[PDB]
């Protein structure tokens, strides 16, 4: 099943995080016989750069960031579809040299004609790039130019609008991938054939046992590096809409008729298509924000987010976020969804909490007179498995009741994960499969939910009015007041 | 908690498993200091002893049969308190002599006139005794008076109809304990409080879901020393009649609406009350029989049925018998049952498995063309506890789909063990409370829904009939093609 | 086996109203000895989680007594038949819609 082979251009390549995000990966790609020996690569950009020096720097780029060159036959066999053809950006006479050196490598390394387009340019920069790939009509038959373009997206829904007006009208919406998010081929693949294979599961699903679900998705890393990044996006556009909008998708999703990407795409974007907040006239009822101040983490002292480079002493921008949506169609209605994120929290871990309802009328005693509610406790993060918690008896010549639970890790009956996301990603851009990509509508309805609050928290306002807490708790208090407001608990994870 | 004070006026005569089986039982009961400290017991046989005479018996018995004594001093003081009397079971003056011996020896701590009778003698005299101790009149108030009887209860219909009208004269109900079989504590709790305490398990017992139920015991010691009581006996009057139609009962049975005893043995009249055999016209679509022979248990070979000491050289004593029951109540309605016992099988299993329906429509394709449905696998002995079976993804790139499953163990994650259970009989007898303990109607029920198969099978035949198999193999092939006819399987256990 | 999901036909001639109506193969222009069916019949099923082997049965035709259209849903039977009463019970309960004259639902 391994793909067809073809030509690959890499727009605004020689940069930066380009040569060890494609070079390692497409070299254990070709080791791997992923791809026939057929396969070639060429760069771009205006640096007057050299063929030798092309080689040298993919040497040291695959020496330094990766395994290693292998054996030197290997290299000597790979060294033949690296090219270069420099041209500025906005140059439609660099863009008809382009298309002439594409029709010479066609006749003689004899490619067959398919092409695939990989655009890794500065995300100020896709409207001018893809209005002159379109002046030239370099995609005009169907399966032979497939172009990727990278993160992000736009910003605000304006800006998404008129990206998506612009690209509608140089090509047809079947060759255009917009990569994205990172959720592999194992836990979506996973969840849906443990979801639609079962004949219990399914029945306990809709509102009448179901009380409400929670979404935790955990790091401890700091701001890191890319300050200039993070301080003009902050964690909304970065971890709240891309990811945690796909947990979402996921969970509350009605059964499908098939398995091809329509059917899958179809349900997602109805689904999406029937949600908003929960207090949309107040946002004191759906809306935290918060910031990480100075703390300990693991036993050594760590500086607050206002003294790390490159950040002014006055930013407001958050790292913390909590929402309440609902859903409101036949099945869901009447049920809060509690999502989570934020950075420096201790315990990076992922998890889907459903918590079941009550009985009708109780007629047995509970030790702690509390009487914890079954759960199911979906896993993404490491140890990945499935536990539930139900009662039992207590030794003894009483009658109470004590809750215990059962346990399933991938980990013992399996454990052989699969190659890495970017991998799988390429392979299944080349052969072509959009199930694991996001349609137009899928973005601009989770822009749609989300624009109120971000433009809300995005007015400036008073520099000391952000909640504070330290590298090390796992929220601030106005989080636990929130869900304490009805009196379902965060869960102690 | 604690029991009254009591005479404990056995009435069983002069017997070896009787005395063998409650004194040393009461004796390490006492020395637990667990009973009240002040006892006493009253000897009643068919013979002359002397004081010293059956004390030096018992003691003997019990150091042989135990542990020895606890104390030396002690050991005094206990038979201080253990009295012999003497009559018959016929003579009149025998229970006259009786009432002046009680009336005359009661005047230590006056014994609140509380009083019980513990009954163990050959099942032939229970009308005898019965009807004298009625028109004797030993017991009027009932507050204070008990007595039990000892399996067996009868061996049809007229007779046991004909026992409980006789015993209904003499007293009225909430006095008579017919103790017989013995489903311990430990067990019927727990699955109370696994059924009903629970939101996610509950709503799954209908015809909509459940599919298919059976319920297996097995022994493997076959015949023994007691081939004295087994050559008048069979497995339907040994198993089916005391302890698979009491776990039928329980598993079939509604919620009740409170935790008293009589609410719970009410729901389980009333359940069985709607059971009744597939195929009442021809006994060979809901019946079958077996009898095993020339055996390989272990190391060594071991002798067939007829042909060991103790035998009837042309018998027709059955060993295995299955069966087929259909309840047809607004629950279980079309819902299949399956009952299965015998001897000489390899393992000693005793499970309960519930096997849920496949699901509407197949989206995903398993292996083989073919999946497994789920299943709900209780486990009673050895090492109690629940399982579950569902469905999962292969790591594979193909959708392909394996079975997993989840455990959970009662002695390994609670406590380490429990005690023995006839000393819990006893204490709950004393104590004044029938929970496990069966009424006067379910007993009629039983034999019953069992007659017809009964009364076909008793008819004598050609000795050369009788399908045998060899001791170590699970079943003779009728069974097999009984269950096979309708598109199930046994459960290799 | 197609022969056991559908079933075609042609009427010919009998009587409608008390007058004589003359077949199909007799009317001005229709050519003798045609195979153009009139009446069809099917049975269609659905294959999803809500409608998993509930056969449906669909008809139309020419030249029948009357005009109607109907949409007849019939409901299962009880469980328990402790009411066994007389006419072996066979009556089980439908719910008619109607899209013709007398409309209504009954």
């Amino acid at each position: 099943r391994t793909p067809e082979p073809l030509i690959l251009t890499i727009f605004g390549a020689s940069g930066d995080l380009t040569q060890r995000k494609l070079v390692p990966a497409i070299y254990q790609m070709k080791r791997e016989r992923r791809l026939p020996p057929e396969l070639t690569v060429v760069g771009f950009a205006r640096r007057d750069w050299s063929h030798d020096h092309f080689r040298e720097q993919m040497r040291k780029g695959i020496e330094e960031f990766s395994t290693g060159i292998g054996s030197e036959d290997l290299w000597n066999e790979f060294a033949q579809g690296l090219f270069y053809c420099s041209g500025n950006m906005d140059d439609p006479e660099s863009y008809l040299k382009l298309k002439n050196f594409l029709g010479e490598l066609d006749e003689k390394r004899n490619t067959r004609g398919n092409r695939v387009f990989y655009l890794a340019v500065s995300p100020n920069f896709f409207p001018p790039g893809i209005k002159q790939l379109g002046a030239a009509g370099m995609l005009s038959d169907p399966v032979k130019s497939r172009i990727v373009i990278e993160k992000p997206f736009g910003r605000d829904l304006s800006s998404a609008q008129s990206l998506n007006r612009v690209v509608q009208s140089v090509c047809k919406e079947n060759q255009v991938y917009r990569i994205d998010h990172y959720l592999g081929k194992e836990t979506v693949q996973n969840l849906m054939v443990f979801r639609f294979a079962n004949a219990i599961f399914e029945p306990l699903w809709n509102r009448q046992f179901v009380d409400h679900v929670q979404i935790t998705v955990a790091e401890t890393v700091g701001v890191e590096e890319r300050a200039g990044y993070y301080e003009s996006a902050g964690a909304l556009r970065d971890m709240v809409q891309n990811h945690l909008m796909q947990l979402f998708c996921l969970t509350a999703m009605d059964p499908p008729n098939a398995i091809d990407a329509d059917s899958i795409r179809n349900e997602k974007v109805k689904v999406l298509q029937a949600t908003r907040l929960a207090d949309i006239n107040n946002l004191e009822n759906a809306g935290i924000r918060g910031q990480y101040k100075a703390g300990w983490m693991g036993g050594k002292p760590v500086p607050g987010y206002r003294e790390e480079p490159g950040v002014d002493p006055s930013s407001t921008t958050p790292t913390f976020a909590a929402l309440k949506l609902m859903v409101d169609n036949w099945r869901w209605q009447g049920v809060p969804f509690y999502l989570r994120t934020g950075k420096r929290m201790p315990k990076k871990v992922s998890e889907i909490a459903i918590q079941f309802r009550q009985v009708p009328l109780l007629i047995f005693q509970s030790v702690a007179h509390q009487a914890n509610p079954n759960v199911l406790s979906l896993r993404i993060q490491p140890n990945e498995g499935i536990s539930l918690r139900f009662e039992a008896k207590m030794p003894g010549s009483e009658l109470r009741t004590r809750t215990v639970d059962m346990d399933f890790s991938y980990g013992s009956s399996f454990g052989v994960a699969a190659a890495d996301a970017y991998h799988r990603l390429l392979l299944d851009c080349m052969l072509g499969d959009q199930t694991l990509f996001t349609r137009a509508d899928e973005v601009e309805e989770a822009w749609r939910v989300v624009t109120p609050v971000l433009s809300a928290w995005d007015a400036p306002s008073d520099p000391l009015s952000m909640p504070l807490y330290e590298a090390g708790t796992w929220e601030p208090a106005e989080a636990e007041w929130l869900i304490n407001k009805d009196g379902r608990r965060w869960r102690r994870l």
